[PDB]
């Protein structure tokens, strides 16, 4: 009679919670989702095999559209597992899953984990300072969307970083670069020319966040636009105005050019 | 001879990733802090019975005065792990110390858990939509700290929603509930009458984000502000402009008046 959101994690079969392993190991069913990301640390099958449960995958149809004719039903009866990337509810249509579970009469509790909005923090960036998120897009056809550049602009314009998710084709495993990001936008700069991301505009880039090694670098836009990152998934950050300590922490550990200590401070 | 800094996570020592706990478990010499945040669902007793170790637990003097002199010196010749609750670098300066290792010709590397940061995806609001972050900190003395009042302003003018972190002084046993938070709000709408918040503003509480059965309330400040929601620690949310299905998830999950659905755009 128990419906249980658990996260995933990171990177890695690992990342999961000691709370969330358990739990999702005594559950009846256990279903799971990659379409809002994926574990490119792992497999399906390493997943699987660690928590010894056969794995439902759902695609986004199945959870926006058929949630509660797919996974509540089971719910009534017996416990059911959800799992998904980074932590529960996250992403910005989940939430509402739990409604659903209410209509149908059935309870459900959430089991936290890792989340890259929290992991960014790796960065040395103050938590605190980050302003509203955004994702950077591709364009297509007739539609060339630039909302994300305009959050860049609000946040920069207040001293806050941006945090900039990239886009993803999870079914197609397509993922956009750093250095994709960055040159869509040096494209809308050329249209927007609102000084806002220029080839002398500081950012970071995270990359492979939840591993033991993960990349973290950051540098003018210049500099990084050709760099090899390595694999996805990449996160992009627009740092706002730094604060001594920040700076010192992107050189010392990001290898930021010493240029940024009186630069970007 | 290596320095890990490991993340507990919110709420009990079952919140650790799997990831954690393997490490944690292999580390000659386990140190760990309990002063920036409140782990309210377990013990240092269950903590070091789960990883099988003693853990010697530091101050905030220790830390951020020793770091270099009780830590770092066993790290260049054995494996030490560092433990915090929630992440190690959310809302903390424990970023710091990473450079402080490096100086001393010593590797880390960050596990990262669930943090309070990411775990506010369970109020139901979008976790894109949060701007800049803030802490309600204890008046001292004469001193009474007002620039979260500012931070509510600037988010809510641009329809953000605001995290605030609550004050904690744990040699004292003292976290501000969301209640005393409120508190303090209501003074200081009384000094700078800004209309920023009162006895009408719409306000989020969560609290004990990580145990199973978490307090997630929403409503008037007014009808909250003498509520009781259970033990600390608590967070404060001052929502901005809502989206209906946030609204919704509010009024459904977190008890909000049915009245916040008719939402004003
Ligand atoms: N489980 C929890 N529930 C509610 N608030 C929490 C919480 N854990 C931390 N907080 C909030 O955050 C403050 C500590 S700030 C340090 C946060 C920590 N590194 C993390 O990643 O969560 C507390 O005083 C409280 O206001
Ligand atoms: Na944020």
């Amino acid at each position: 009679m128990v419906l249980y959101f658990i996260g995933l994690g990171l990177y890695d079969e690992r990342d999961i919670t000691v709370k969330g392993l358990e739990i999702a190991k005594k559950c009846d069913y256990v279903f799971a989702e990659f379409y809002t990301s994926l574990m490119a640390g792992t497999t399906l099958g390493r997943i699987q095999k660690l928590i010894g449960k056969e794995i439902r995958v759902l695609s986004r149809e199945d959870v926006e559209m058929n949630f509660e004719n797919i996974v509540l039903p089971l719910a009534k009866e017996n416990d059911v597992a959800f799992l998904t990337p980074g932590d529960p509810l996250v992403a910005t249509t989940h939430a509402e899953l739990r409604i659903r579970a209410k209509r149908a009469g059935v309870e459900s509790y959430v089991i936290h984990a890792p989340s890259i909005y929290s992991a960014v923090g790796i960065t040395g960036l103050h938590i605190y300072k980050f302003g509203k998120s955004a994702t950077v897009a591709y364009p297509e056809g007739n539609w060339f969307p630039t909302s994300y550049y305009d959050v860049i602009k609000e946040n920069a314009e207040r001293g806050l970083h941006t945090l900039l998710f990239l886009d993803i084709k999870a079914e197609k495993r397509m993922y956009m670069t750093a250095n994709e990001a960055m040159e869509l936008l040096l494209k809308v700069e050329d249209m927007k020319k609102g000084g806002v991301f220029t080839d002398d505009t500081l950012v970071v880039v995270l990359a492979r966040a939840g591993s033991l090694n993960p990349t973290i670098r950051a540098g003018y836009v210049k500099d990084l636009i050709r760099e090899d990152f390595g694999d996805p998934p990449h996160i992009l950050i627009v740092p706002g105005k730094l604060h001594i300590v920040e700076a010192e922490y992107l050189v010392e550990i990001a290898g930021a050019p010493r240029e940024i200590l009186r630069v970007n401070v």
